């Protein structure tokens, strides 16, 4: 069926009722760069917002090797066995799941996070259970992703441990305790353990937890899912998760709304002229910090 | 003597010899609000540019308890006893050292961040060997203290360990480590050491260390005076101490610039409104984030 101004709210309808082909072509419809799409977008946008947030949305890292594909589709497919119905929104770096009916699995091109929250708003619409926003762990895309998820959980292979990575880390899992190196991964995870034991707790209500499990081998999977369920169920007892879930949708928007104002500023070809003289005075001890501030002011006011 | 504009060049002259009463004036100045006493800093920080950079500066946090107090007036004196200058700037937060003809201490009120940087400034221009900025290890007190100093110090006592002090730490020291708390003491500086190894190190060059001392049996001083000398070693074979004081002043710039128009945009009257009213309409599901943040901008824009 068509999408378009007139046809708009038995879309969402058709959406809601978790047709397939209308989310997969509400998500089309929300990529194009096409401003007619753009702004019927905007619309679809505005018109869904009271049909999300019932969703567990989860965010998952991985590292090159730590066999990040084989672990969401054995543990997609155990979701799907408990009745669920899973969206998986797979996000580019800066199987079994894939024939599931229940299963929903789309690419986000490498900005690519306000597509990322997008996609995962229309999958809430359309009725999943949960959402999965996954990329590969590498630089600072665990932080990226954990400040749009629930729940985050990377996955690392048996330079020290990520500071970042211990910022945000909800779950860790080793994945590979199969075969001949179960002592690499005992030492792996007792590793981030001893880390996640002795630094601060991200949530006052929850323990970083660290597992181990063989996705080729289906082991420890349902010990995975059942942390997340306890993860859920200590943030909810004192109210924390919507709190978190309150405090991200305000940060983006702050943080979005900053950064445009910033960027539009130092796009600028005059200040960005000025900026860099003035930093090359600074560095050769011509100007004070407080005068190389202070000019900066001026030229902005000016 | 008069410190005025047409003294200036022969009051810099004073301060870079060292005297006393000068430095005293000069920081005075700098932290006088009346208007003519503002240009004429501006005029002697600019000046003094040149006479900087040729002391090793120095962080130290304390959390209350920890003995800073005692650990500074041990660790000043030893530095004396080495024949060298040492400054100390104490920080609000958010004895024989006094006595010593060879030290200066001067208090920064309750921003405080430019006035520290500033005084530091005046230290080095008036050829102290060493500038300690010190403050109570409180909230992000650790985190704003790192990134003025070349060296950044943790004074802990015998919920878990700080984030972001496991990410500005350069040297960790237990106090206190005398009379039967032995055990305690070696169990806190085991538990810091345990993160402080299983991190990333935010140095390449430096594995971070954790030492105890005695202050009031001056015990473990020289230890940590040399630990410092191991740090300015491993930095400086690489250039990483530079290229860290140049970084530091860059961001200060950079965060000061933006900082500054950002406070003036959510400081108007008008502008927080309407900011506060589209944060509403998101929360309320009537609007989605994606509008939220483009009449933002237009309204910006406009
Ligand atoms: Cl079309
Ligand atoms: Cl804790
Ligand atoms: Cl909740
Ligand atoms: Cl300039
Ligand atoms: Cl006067
Ligand atoms: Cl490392
Ligand atoms: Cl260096
Ligand atoms: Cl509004
Ligand atoms: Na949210
Ligand atoms: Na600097």
């Amino acid at each position: 069926s068509l999408i378009n101004e007139a046809t708009l709210a038995e879309s969402i309808r058709r959406l809601r009722q978790g047709e397939r082909a209308t989310l997969a072509q509400a998500m089309t419809l929300v990529e194009s760069r096409h401003p007619r799409h753009q702004a019927l977008s905007t619309q679809l946008l505005d018109a869904i917002m009271p049909y999300c947030g019932n969703t567990l949305r989860l965010g998952v890292t991985g590292t090159p090797g730590a066999g990040k594909s084989t672990f969401l589709e054995a543990f997609g497919m155990l979701l799907i066995r408990e009745g669920l119905k899973v969206a998986v929104i797979a996000v580019d770096p800066s199987n079994d799941l894939a024939r599931a009916e229940a299963a929903f699995i789309r690419p986000v091109p490498s900005g690519a996070s306000q597509r990322a929250r997008e996609l995962m708003l229309l999958c809430e619409a359309a009725g999943y259970d949960v959402v999965i926003v996954e990329t590969v762990g590498v630089g600072q895309s665990e932080t990226e992703v954990a400040r749009m998820v629930d729940c985050f959980i990377s996955l690392q292979i048996a330079q020290g441990i990520k500071k970042g990575l211990m910022e945000v880390a909800d779950l860790i899992v080793i994945n590979k305790d199969d075969g001949d190196n179960h002592t690499n991964v005992a030492i792996a995870r007792h590793m981030y353990e001893s880390a996640l034991h002795i630094l601060r707790r991200k949530y006052d209500e929850w323990q970083p937890r660290v597992l181990t499990c063989s996705a080729l081998e289906k082991r420890g999977i349902d010990e995975i899912w059942h942390a997340i369920i306890d993860f859920k169920t200590a943030l909810t007892a004192s109210g924390r998760l919507q709190q978190v879930r309150q405090q991200q949708s305000v940060e983006w928007l702050r943080k979005q709304t900053e950064e445009e104002v910033l960027n539009h500023l130092f796009a600028n070809e005059d200040f960005d002229r000025y900026y860099r003289q003035t930093l090359l005075a600074v560095k050769n001890n011509t100007l004070s910090p407080r005068t190389g501030l202070r000019q900066l002011s001026e030229f902005i006011q000016t």
